[PDB]
């Protein structure tokens, strides 16, 4: 019944260090929230977008560690406004295997510091809002510690914010958006 897709930001900010914990992140998630009907995908972005498996890509080898364990970083600028809009119309796309019906979940995982994108979140979250994707927001880096990265965070999460927005190193965070999951 779930169609969950991940967007991880893979610029140059994001350290080594951080992005590994990205992919750790992201394999732990789909290892617990593993049910029978719930699919995931997941698309990289930086100035460039890189769609890594598509929900049915993941249909055909739903084995986390395998779809995560190749992705390398791609550096780069930060466009995550225009990586929402993409993830919105290409990941959540029926020719990329989303399914009609399907609760529509976006997990953007990113350090909170948008640079170079033309687009702002202004310009992206109505269409999200209204296509009815769910999003949570992980904070990588020093994310949580500018008033500029933080309030970015709270932009980009559904509301309230403070219920979507998490810290990649608060290891209950999982259970706890498990725990909403069932409140969709
Ligand atoms: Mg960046």
């Amino acid at each position: 019944d779930s169609d969950i897709a991940f967007l991880i930001d893979g610029s140059g900010s994001i350290i080594p260090h951080d992005f590994r914990r990205m992919k750790e992140f992201v394999s732990t998630v789909m290892e617990q929230l593993k049910k029978s009907k719930t699919l995931f995908s997941l698309m990289q972005y930086s100035e460039e977008f890189r769609i890594h498996f598509t929900f049915k890509e993941f249909q055909n080898n739903p084995n986390p560690r395998s779809l995560v364990k190749p992705i390398t970083q791609l550096l780069g600028r930060t466009h995550t406004a225009t990586g929402i809009r993409k993830v919105v119309r290409e990941l959540f796309n029926i020719t990329n295997g989303a399914r009609k019906n399907a609760f529509k979940i976006l997990v953007v995982i990113t350090d909170g510091e948008k640079f170079g994108d033309p687009l702002g979140y202004e310009d992206v979250i109505p269409e999200a809002d209204r296509e009815g994707v769910i999003r949570y927001v992980i904070g990588v880096g020093d994310a949580f510690r500018s008033e500029k990265s933080r309030q970015e965070l709270n932009t980009i999460a559904s509301k309230p914010p403070r219920d979507h927005v998490f810290q990649v190193n608060n290891f209950e965070a999982l259970k706890t958006i498990q725990n909403q999951l069932r409140e969709k």
